[PDB]
């Protein structure tokens, strides 16, 4: 192999400006990266500007330099859909038609009603909203007449909260994988079905630990599949695993916030390992994005480029970095959904003696998997095309 190790990280939703078919989505003048550098009068990301980001595009604060450690470019999505598993499963290979829906003014009645009428229970709530806000709202009525608290959030998901002293939860994991079968349905396609069972009193609910999510499985099998496969190693580090449903995944890393993110990184960085480390840095997207907070997401890509340094210098002659993200989430845009954009790719080895180039923009998110997928000499995937001769 040319490189024994590749660390693929993504940043979940930075975006570098609209894609070219962004007018379909309504998301014409996204721009995530650039609008939180406005915002920020200057963002602060010396490392991931050494590394070529404003050779990608000039942004405020975020420069160009005459030799980037690295080779830059951005890519385009192909899959019809912007969000995280059309994004992910694109990157590891795979095209998909099909996009999974969000539902901000809740769910279609004819979805709830076959729900009710398969499992012989009421539904009440049918909105966005936090754990906490709907158990306070709903709780006490869902304790009093056995019924489930059905809910979504900004993401493509389908929520089921019941009392675990009224609603056993073997039976509420049964509902849950119900719902999971109306759910693959494109009319109401939705990427994860969550049991959220809760304990306590009114004025003192709590979720418990006893949490478990529906995903749906890639639409294909992936270069992570293949790698497995083919005895290599496949860290899975953050939501990576739970994007996948387990798809390929050798190991399993879980993690808090973006900053135990980057420590399991290092700590896979110090591992023994051939084949590929994968981390999603999810804080971007599940609390600065959706939530339209360009503060906050500013300053947590200042707190994330300053960790950059010490994997740089972790980093072997036969290791190499890839930077991307699989969609935008820009933080000034109307609503609480994705944006269409283009994404940057940072690709950087400690061998390239030289520094890099840029590289022809990639038409899919799938030339990664491909990538990879010739790096370590396994079934190259059906869509994407490989930069690795490039490096
Ligand atoms: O605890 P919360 O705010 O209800 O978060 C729920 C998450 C947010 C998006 C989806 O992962 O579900
Ligand atoms: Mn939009
Ligand atoms: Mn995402
Ligand atoms: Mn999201």
């Amino acid at each position: 192999n040319k490189y024994k190790r590749i660390f693929l990280v993504v940043m979940d939703s930075v975006g570098i400006g609209e894609a070219p078919d962004a007018e379909q989505f309504g998301d014409l003048g996204s721009d995530t990266i650039g609008h939180i550098a406005e915002h920020m009068n200057g963002l602060q990301m010396p490392n991931m500007v050494k590394l070529g980001l404003g050779n990608i595009r000039e942004m405020k604060g975020i420069s160009k330099v005459e030799k980037p450690l690295g080779y830059y470019t951005k890519m385009q999505e192909k899959s019809t859909g912007k969000d995280t598993m059309t994004g992910h499963w694109e990157i590891m290979g795979l095209y998909i038609d099909t996009p999974f829906q969000v539902f901000p003014e809740g769910f279609p009645k004819e979805l709830l009603d076959e729900l009710e009428e398969k499992t012989g229970r009421k539904i009440i709530g049918n909105k966005p909203a936090s754990g906490t806000e709907i158990l306070d709202e709903l709780g006490q009525e869902q304790m009093e007449t056995g019924s489930l608290i059905v809910y979504t959030a900004a993401d493509s998901v389908l929520q089921i909260a019941a009392h675990e002293e009224v609603v056993p939860l073997d039976e509420l994991y049964k509902i849950c994988k119900i719902a999971r079968e109306l759910t693959l349905d494109e009319k109401y396609m939705v990427g994860r079905v969550i049991a959220r069972p809760f304990v306590g009193e009114p004025g003192n609910f709590t979720r418990t630990p006893n949490r478990h999510d529906y995903a749906l499985k890639p639409f294909g099998r992936t270069v992570m599949n293949e790698l497995k496969d083919s005895d290599y190693d496949v860290i899975a580090i953050g939501k990576i695993s739970d994007i996948y449903d387990g798809e390929g995944v050798t190991e399993s890393l879980r993690t808090k916030s973006n900053m135990d993110g980057m420590d399991k990184l290092v700590d896979t960085l110090n591992m023994d390992f051939t084949g590929l480390s994968f981390l999603n840095l999810v804080d971007f997207d599940a609390l600065f994005g959706h939530r339209r907070d360009p503060q906050g997401y500013g300053e947590a890509l200042q707190e994330y480029d300053a960790r950059l340094p010490e994997v740089f210098a972790k980093l072997k002659e036969d290791d190499l970095l890839l930077i991307t993200a699989d969609h935008g989430n820009d933080p000034i845009h109307p609503g609480t959904d994705h944006t269409r954009e283009y994404v940057p790719l940072l690709a950087y080895s400690p061998s390239m003696k030289e520094g890099g180039q840029e590289l022809p923009l990639r038409q899919t998110f799938a030339d990664i998997g491909a990538t990879v997928a010739e790096n370590f000499g396994v079934k190259m995937p059906e869509y994407g095309t490989s930069f690795l001769n490039e490096l």
